[PDB]
């Protein structure tokens, strides 16, 4: 069910925004690590007195890192005279997020048709207001809402490139690294009660529930009207008998954040193989793969979308499969991006579902929870 | 003249530690930039909820990275019972050395017969005492003293592996790059007024003025007894045409600290090709190569030393050349490794002055600062 309640017209993914202690050296691990390329920058070589600020693009994911200057560089200007080029950045908000929550996700930044009026409607409906619009060089407007905890919720429009005060990088600084991955396919909070949190972001997005198809989360997903920006949040399950991930996140993070961001690949295959390679050199871990008991489960249930040459493939890469009614999902987790317990990346790919692919096709894994347990006590059991 | 006139036994430097906000992805962007190795490390993993510790080394070169966690991780903690490998460390100081300067160097270390002696003849000779002499598991002594704005020299002294509480890194996530890089030569500060900050390190030192054979600065070396530790600092030349990249520094750092680290290198050709090969996917940029003119006049002052092909081979990576008038010094400096333009960092090898190799044998590239003010005038005029 498909109730098409969006409060505003919502197009795509924009961008995700990192706020960092040093965004030159997480910018280029990123780069490495992912295979995103340095598209644009703003800082003190584009007169950014307030803020150094790196954005990566692979396809149409676009990841912005930034970090906050000395105050003293732009002690003299006030908000009309700001040499900022995100008009939000405010350097004591920053310095708190990092202290607090330390390297993690700042703002998720949706495109939509205009970005006043989100604001406006959002705030309307509950939206507890963190940035008010601002129209940047008659071009381009942003504006951000509370989403959870220290996260934001950034609108962006444009009347018609990243942002009016970001210069395209040079060619010689830019080498075109690509690992396939292509685009943000959702994006992931925890929060300490599901309940709430859903009636907030529903109640002043009208973002509906994405229907799904007991290991320390109960989660739910809200969709806009084509289901192309998707929102899942989880909360831990407490009593357990191994603690809940989500319990060690909240305790990490001080409490509410962004979990996991899902990159879609063009070509899951590629993506692992190249992120693998680079593991051990400046790049990204993975998460311990299965037991062979779970390949060896593969074919009895995804045998007649996957070869036995691509179940063997996924097992050389450790990738996950699940399989939904509708399509099928190709995934698998990072160990976390940075010194905490906190922020993961997803990497996946889907199959099915055309129609262009409709959205969430193949659902976010939960089955591969139960099948990965089964999968574990089998191999031990052996 | 070599007075040899150390207050206490100095050996060799032992590590430089990096503050950071993310241990993490630092770490891993300098591994991959200057070819070190993941070596020991220190957090959550090995019980320590203060800290998070990567130890990087290349040769006998150890780069520390440190960043802090939540506090709310040791909350119950007191220093009797602290989990920190580290126990100069403190959240508080870490975070304010962050955002007032950030990324940047926290400690020079120096391996002594004896830290405690160490700290209490420096101390009683004028240091301002950073943090008091520990023993760590009755095996290591550490002990800090100022050096000049938030640095610290750090004191190590061992009894008989880098410090208790840190673990060897399994050889899988500890991949051997290895791009020639073998021991910090010299770690350079810039002050504000050199007068001032010599009289206070060789006050309480005993380190001796290491004699050299208009562009910005003054500077003077301090020495240990065999002229192994070597300590540069600088000062700002006021008034200049162009402005000093010492008071460049000075500004964007929040007054003084550690400038750049010079690292020697067993073969520079092969560091440069191997570091240049990653400045775009990930690793460190290099300052603008000189002209030709610069290395038309090459042949002219060091082609006794090096051949028309040597010669050639410092063209093609940008290597700077200076002759002292015991030794030659080959030279190249990085683009700052962080956000601001504070610190960056030198490559050199030095040749001559065998007796072992003498230390500072051929300078430290004084004369290279007119040479190639000359060669930059004669290309253009051209
Ligand atoms: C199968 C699966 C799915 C998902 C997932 O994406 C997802 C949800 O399930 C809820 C709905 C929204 C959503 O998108 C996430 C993970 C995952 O984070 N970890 C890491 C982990 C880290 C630490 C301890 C234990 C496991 C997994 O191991 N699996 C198997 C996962
Ligand atoms: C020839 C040379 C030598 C040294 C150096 O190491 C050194 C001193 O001179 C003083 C004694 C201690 C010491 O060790 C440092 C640099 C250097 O930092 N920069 C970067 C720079 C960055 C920004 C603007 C302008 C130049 C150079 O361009 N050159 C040519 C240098
Ligand atoms: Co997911
Ligand atoms: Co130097």
């Amino acid at each position: 069910k498909n109730p098409k309640s969006d409060k505003f017209k919502v197009k795509r993914f924009h961008h995700i925004e990192f706020w960092c202690g040093d965004a030159t050296n997480v910018a280029r691990r990123f780069s490495w690590g992912l295979g995103m390329r340095f598209s644009a920058k703003s800082d003190l070589s584009t007169g950014n007195m307030v803020h150094a600020s790196y954005l990566l693009t692979s396809g149409d994911l676009r990841f912005l890192f930034t970090a906050p200057y000395s105050p003293s560089l732009s002690a003299g200007e006030i908000k009309p005279t700001t040499t900022a080029s995100i008009p939000s950045f405010d350097h004591g908000s920053c310095r708190s997020f990092f202290s607090s929550h330390g390297l993690g996700v700042r703002a998720v930044a949706i495109e939509v048709e205009d970005a006043e009026s989100a604001f406006s409607i959002s705030v309307a409906n509950g939206a507890i207001p963190s940035s008010p619009p601002i129209v940047l060089n008659e071009a381009v407007t942003i504006a951000e809402v509370k989403l959870y905890g220290d996260v934001v919720l950034r609108y962006v429009s444009y009347k018609a490139e990243f942002l009016p005060g970001f210069e395209r990088v040079e060619d010689a600084s830019s080498f075109p690294l690509d690992y396939g991955i292509r685009r943000l396919d959702h994006a992931v909070g925890n929060v300490p009660e599901l309940g709430p949190a859903l009636t907030y972001v529903a109640g002043f997005t009208g973002f509906h529930q994405f229907a799904e198809f007991e290991s320390g989360l109960n989660s739910a997903v809200l969709a806009s009207n084509d289901e192309m920006v998707l929102l899942p949040i989880n909360e831990p399950v407490h009593g357990t008998k191994r603690k809940s991930q989500i319990q060690t996140y909240l305790e990490h993070n001080e409490g509410a954040g962004l979990q996991h961001l899902a990159l879609m690949s063009e070509d899951i295959f590629r993506t692992l193989r190249e992120m693998r390679k680079r593991s051990s050199i400046g790049g990204f871990d993975f998460m311990p793969s299965p037991p062979p008991t779970y390949y060896q489960n593969l074919k009895k249930r995804v045998g007649d979308v996957l070869s036995d040459d691509q179940i063997k493939e996924c097992e050389e890469l450790g990738i996950l499969v699940d399989r939904d009614d509708q399509g099928t999902l190709l995934q698998i987790f990072t160990k976390p991006l940075g010194d905490r317990p906190t922020i993961f990346i997803e990497i996946i790919q889907r199959v099915g579902c055309m129609m262009y692919q409709s959205g969430g096709c193949g659902g976010f894994g939960k089955g591969n929870f139960s099948e990965l347990f089964k999968s574990i006590e089998e191999y031990e059991k052996t």
